């Protein structure tokens, strides 16, 4: 049984999130992803969320006292809570893996250059907080990163959705002038698995060296 | 100028998405998509007759054929410069253990292709994966190494947390090199591998 909270001030995005999920799951109550627009926290009439940086710089920054709100009537104690930004501890399969057994994820989702960072300081005081990158890459916003997370996560959450990989091949035996590796279709399953085995170190060494 | 081509299985996944245009295709309007695979294993492979004939239309010699894999090269911020002067990439989205090799084998014999993965988590398909590469690229296109350190904005106090008061100083070398200080902090912390040190 995991909750998730997104907020966001373009709650659109998270709309195959909504969409990825089967009826039985959310029927049994094992997840549900609720997605919340940041404005609906904002004080004045033209619905701020953004101001200019101290120190100056290019871009603005979320406000502080909206975000400080709306995380005050999402979030509790048992929540942890998740803050993509490119500056972010890496996201792994690790991650994926703890979070799984969460009972209460909240994604913040912040635009233009970030959260004011006392947001995730004071919350950082009454909840574990967490500040993670999906990747090393620069996007626009966290909403991506969001999308990725949960997928990431629910997937390993029962009935809820190193080496590389080798190559996968299907019928039919022969396509377009290439044959599947003969060896696949020998009935020797302890060479299939040897064969298996050299093609992922193949992979591994010409694409990620870095994990050898 | 860049066109974007996506073919998925799931193009309702997509929906998040002048200079450039985005188009998704239903991979089934080209045909069941899998089968099981040979050698054994757990799940099922995309059959490469559909894909073949799915790229055969969408893509010439000149599109960069691009296939999210967890088995890819690293997608980085270098991949997405690099892309970002295309005039035409092609997606190609998996779904269950992926698609037949042959598939990109026998594109790399007529058009660049590319082999990629967004990070190390795994995910059901390539979908996700296409919309971060599509959003990490397009930001880049013509006419669109360290951490970043924290930001702030008013108000200067915030429940008893101050912003720290070289921000407000108006002094730009004081307040360059404290926020050089913070990204050099944080990387040490953070991402050490950036700086050339041991991951945790
Ligand atoms: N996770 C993750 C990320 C993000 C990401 C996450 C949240 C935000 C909120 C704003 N931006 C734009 C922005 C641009 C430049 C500097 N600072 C901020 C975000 C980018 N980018 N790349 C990742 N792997
Ligand atoms: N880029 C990227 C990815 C993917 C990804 C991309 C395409 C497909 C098509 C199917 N699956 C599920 C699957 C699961 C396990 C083994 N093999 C395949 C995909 C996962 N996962 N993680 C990433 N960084």
């Amino acid at each position: 049984s995991m909750k998730i909270d997104v907020v966001t001030i373009f709650p659109e995005y998270l709309q195959p999130v909504r969409q990825s999920l089967p009826g039985k799951a959310i029927d049994a109550g094992l997840v549900d992803v609720a997605v919340h627009d940041l404005r609906r926290w904002t004080h004045d009439v033209h619905k701020s969320v953004d101001d200019s940086p101290y120190g100056g710089g290019p871009g603005m920054v979320m406000k502080p006292t909206v975000w400080g709100d709306a995380l005050d009537e999402i979030c509790t104690s048992e929540t942890l809570l998740v803050v993509p930004t490119p500056a972010g501890y890496p996201f792994t399969q690790e991650t994926a893996w703890q979070w799984s057994t969460e009972d209460h994820l909240v994604i913040a989702c912040g635009r233009y250059e970030g959260i004011d960072q006392r947001v995730a300081d004071d919350a950082a005081t009454r909840m574990r907080v967490r500040e993670v990158s999906i990747g090393d890459y620069v996007l626009n916003g966290g909403e991506a990163a969001a999308l990725v997370i949960i997928e990431a996560v629910l997937r390993l959450v029962p009935g809820v959705l190193s080496l590389l990989e080798g190559p996968s091949y299907t019928r039919p035996p022969s396509w377009r002038g290439m044959d599947v590796p003969p060896v696949l279709l020998s009935g020797d399953h302890a060479k299939i698995a040897a064969w298996r085995a050299e093609q992922s170190r193949q992979r591994t060494i010409e694409r990620r060296p870095d994990l050898l």
